[PDB]
């Protein structure tokens, strides 16, 4: 059995608010033909502006990952793309009635549930993977992001906060998707912010849609959310979720390993751009026989 490209079986809709804009937004996920990739569409505009979710269309990366075409933007794509990558969706149209993707509960959980509710459709074309053949790294100050050849898909991440809440083994995590489920162990990890940083963002008219219902708020000594964390290491697992979404801007599932040290959307995008430019470090591969493949996907 060939590892096939996947799309959605049915259209599905969601309503929410943009984390940074605070704007109400309607999201529609639609099936798409083979080799379309993930394509965002601003349906509030006339004509409709389509922006493929590709590294070349990445705009500002100071807070969230943004896609740009001309002066048309699609903000905060990373959690939705993380859900797409996690469920192996190759092709889909993502329609939005506003510039920013809804934040939902701040994780990829509501998206993974909406996608699986609609169901997946295997398509009549081989799924294309980007296989890391050589190591590629990028650094900036003490931040680092690396691609390493690896027979499968693995993400390691380490955060470094000199803070009472961020001590012990909860500051690093590695997820090997051959034995670990993206859905159970990464997808529910919510976005987070430190109270002083969030205050700064609010003073700059950013984080307008943020609340304890869609973000973990940390002050100088504790988690302010009354109901607590979903994972003991929720923060570093959210950084893993971000990296998976940002890596999906390559346009294809990866066969390799990512390692991040204090990395964020900007350095993740720099890593993709360096990888793409270094064509000796990667190749496109397919699996006409699923038994020889190092990556496996759930039933559609
Ligand atoms: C973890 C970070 O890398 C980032 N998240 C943020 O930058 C961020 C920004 C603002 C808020 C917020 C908020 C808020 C506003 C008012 C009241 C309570 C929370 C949360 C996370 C992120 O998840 N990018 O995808
Ligand atoms: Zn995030």
């Amino acid at each position: 059995a060939m590892i096939k490209q996947r799309t959605l079986k049915n259209i599905i809709r969601a309503t929410g608010v943009g984390l940074h804009s605070g704007e109400k937004v309607y999201l529609t996920l639609k099936p798409a033909p083979v080799d379309t990739g993930i394509v965002f569409s601003r349906t509030d505009l006339d004509p409709v502006v389509e922006i493929p979710a590709r590294a070349e269309n990445v705009g500002e990366t100071t807070m969230s990952t943004t896609l740009v075409k001309g002066d048309v933007k699609v903000d905060t794509v990373e959690h939705l793309l993380s859900a797409m990558a996690g469920l192996g969706i190759d092709n889909a149209y993502v329609e939005l009635s506003a510039s920013e993707v809804p934040i939902m509960d701040g994780s990829a959980g509501p998206f993974v549930f909406l996608i699986q509710s609609a169901g997946l459709q295997e398509q009549e074309a081989a799924k294309k993977f980007i296989r890391i053949k050589r190591e590629v790294s990028v650094e900036e100050g003490d931040k680092r992001a690396v691609f390493v050849p690896f027979d499968g898909f693995k993400v390691s991440f380490e955060i470094d906060f000199d803070h009472p809440v961020f001590r012990g083994r909860t500051q690093q995590a590695s997820v090997d998707f051959s034995s670990t489920s993206f859905v159970k162990e990464v997808s529910r990890a919510r976005t987070f912010g430190f109270m002083r940083d969030i205050e700064y963002l609010r003073s700059q008219n950013l984080a307008l849609g943020g609340s304890v219902e869609n973000a973990i708020v940390v002050d100088e000594n504790r988690v302010l959310n009354e109901d607590g964390l979903r994972y003991e290491d929720e923060f570093v697992k959210h950084k893993i979720l971000d990296a998976i979404g940002d890596l999906y801007l390559l346009g294809n599932s990866l066969i390799g390993e990512f390692r991040g040290f204090k990395s964020g959307h900007a350095l993740n995008n720099q890593l993709l751009r360096t990888l793409i430019a270094d064509k000796d470090a990667w190749e496109v591969v397919t699996f006409e026989d699923a038994r020889t493949a190092p990556i496996s996907y759930m039933r559609p």
